[PDB]
């Protein structure tokens, strides 16, 4: 079961109200591991601050952003639940090949 | 308005329901009240 997980994230892609800043950073990150290890605590507030404004998260539309999150961020300044969001979306591709 | 009379509000006419869930959005509202009127406009996307 991933019904509830794609479904955020459903709600989250085909929203307009999604923040300018997550396609500059997706840019200067450039996928490379340790600039994303870098910049943990301004994407940590970025994400945390605007699940509780706004319902939808951020950072899914890239997948070098999605993993960068599930692994380097895992290892804390995150309340579980979007981390297991995020985790949960990279086992859905695993689960696909 | 909604918090006091339970009825959501600027729903009658469709300039302010289409302006509230593109200018509005970027912060100022509890996330429920935005989601509604963006459903609204996700209806009439769905419908056309």
């Amino acid at each position: 079961d991933y019904e509830e997980t794609l479904r955020l994230f459903k709600t989250t892609v085909t929203s307009p109200n999604y923040p300018e800043l997550c396609y500059l950073v997706d840019v200067l990150v450039h996928g490379n591991v340790d600039a994303f290890l870098l910049i943990r605590t301004f994407v940590a507030r970025c994400i945390v601050n605007m699940f509780h404004t706004r319902q939808l998260l951020v950072f899914a539309h890239s997948y070098a952003l999605v993993t960068l999150i599930a692994e380097h961020l895992a290892d804390g300044a995150l309340p579980p639940q979007l981390l297991f969001h995020y985790r949960n979306l990279v086992a859905v591709l695993r689960l696909v090949t």
